[PDB]
């Protein structure tokens, strides 16, 4: 069963001597989220990076104070997607065999790494996966995270940087990536995303929602936390995303093979719809890549898909792919 909220909330130590950083070993997986990877190389997940989703939910919890609902909902998605629904493990990072024997094609359990299923453009410190790595932290992207901080908030990362970046970042994605794409499941997670270093990577004491720049590169590049960290004071995940979106206004959409053609796509969901953007992950996303399964990932996809709407914002109502 997908763990339950913290008993205790309070901030605390979470850089403790029962959760020391490490650096990696040969076949140790990191992947696209600084969250998850911090907590693999902090040992609040397995150190390899290969999780089951109540590891990873007690992980977010425990180690940031990730809410309840929104530590369902994501890992639930991701596994759905990404995970192997039969050993319940899912690749924080690139696929492997450590997830075990794999389902028939289309599903492809990729793990975070795969693309287009969770993980999508315009990230702020991992390249697009057009441009040959989705998932590796990139200097220069950091630099231009740094820049942004430097110039919108005064040295220190805050919602207003994000709404300027999240921006920027769409905006070169444009200008260069044929293939962008920025629809449905992305279009929420890359606001969302945003707000979490303000969120969660600001030390607990101070929950000031400005992020300095030497805690920000320790956990996007390092996988670590500072020396002391305090997590968060209280559950939380994307408070503030409004003012995110709200510094620039998008429209779902996509270029369309070429840059600097993007296209709204009026079949997406969008901020107005949520409800939407669950139906759709269930109903195509998760769909498509099993489309006809066998008794036993039959069984499997459903107990998933009622964990996932567990984490669904009040109001939905649930859908069933394969009957109830
Ligand atoms: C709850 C389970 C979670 C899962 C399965 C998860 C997975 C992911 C994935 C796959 C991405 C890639 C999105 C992209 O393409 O940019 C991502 C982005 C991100 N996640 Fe998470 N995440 C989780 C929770 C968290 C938590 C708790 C934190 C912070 C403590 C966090 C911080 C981030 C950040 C900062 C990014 C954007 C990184 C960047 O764009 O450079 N996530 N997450
Ligand atoms: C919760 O944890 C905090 C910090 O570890 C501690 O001070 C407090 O006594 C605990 N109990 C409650 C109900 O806060
Ligand atoms: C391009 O976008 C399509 C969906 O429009 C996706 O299936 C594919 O993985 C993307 N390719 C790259 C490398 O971005
Ligand atoms: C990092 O991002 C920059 C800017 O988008 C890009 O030029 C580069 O190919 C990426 N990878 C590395 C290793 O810098
Ligand atoms: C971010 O910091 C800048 C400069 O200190 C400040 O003007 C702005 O109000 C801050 N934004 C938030 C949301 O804290
Ligand atoms: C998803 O499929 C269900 C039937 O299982 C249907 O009621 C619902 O309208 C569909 N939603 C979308 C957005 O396709
Ligand atoms: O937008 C979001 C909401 C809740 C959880 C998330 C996890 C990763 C990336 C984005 C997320
Ligand atoms: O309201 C939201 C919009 C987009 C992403 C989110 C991620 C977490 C929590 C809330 C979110
Ligand atoms: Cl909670
Ligand atoms: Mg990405």
């Amino acid at each position: 069963l997908p763990p339950g909220p913290l008993e205790n909330s309070s901030a605390k130590l979470v850089n403790d001597e029962a959760h020391p950083w490490k650096p990696l070993r040969p076949g140790d997986i990191r992947g696209p989220c600084p969250g998850l990877n911090t907590l693999a190389s902090h040992g609040y997940l397995p150190r390899n990076g290969v999780a089951t989703p109540a590891q990873i939910i007690n992980a977010v919890q425990e180690g940031f104070n990730f809410d309840n609902q929104a530590a369902i909902f994501a890992t639930y998605a991701a596994h759905l997607v990404d995970g192997n629904l039969i050993t319940d493990l899912l690749s924080i990072g690139r696929k492997t065999r450590l997830t075990g024997p794999d389902p028939p094609p289309p599903a492809s359990v990729g793990g975070l790494n795969e693309h287009g299923t969770f993980e999508g453009d315009a990230s702020m410190t991992r390249g697009d996966a057009f441009f040959g790595n989705n998932h590796d932290f990139n200097e220069t992207l950091f630099e231009q995270l740094v820049d942004y901080s430097n110039r919108f908030g005064g040295g220190k990362y805050n919602l207003t940087v994000a709404g300027e970046l999240r921006f920027k970042r769409i905006q070169d994605s444009i200008a260069t990536n044929p293939n962008f794409s920025f629809v449905d499941f992305r279009f929420f997670t890359a606001y969302g995303e945003t707000t979490f270093p303000a969120n969660l990577f600001v030390d607990g004491r101070r929950d000031d929602g400005q992020l300095d720049m030497d805690a920000a590169r320790s956990f996007f590049q390092f996988s670590r936390m500072p020396d002391d960290f305090f997590r968060a004071p209280s559950p939380r995940s994307g408070t503030g995303v409004e003012v995110v979106v709200q510094a620039h206004p998008m429209q779902p959409g996509r270029n369309v093979g070429k840059i600097n053609s993007y296209t709204v796509d009026p079949t997406s969901s969008d901020f107005s719809t949520p409800c939407l953007m669950y139906e759709k992950f269930v109903n195509i996303t998760v769909k498509s890549l099993y489309p006809n399964p066998t008794v036993q990932l039959r069984k499997a996809l459903n107990t998933n898909l009622d964990f996932l709407f567990q984490g669904v914002a009040a109001g939905c109502t649930q859908v069933f792919p394969y009957g109830r």
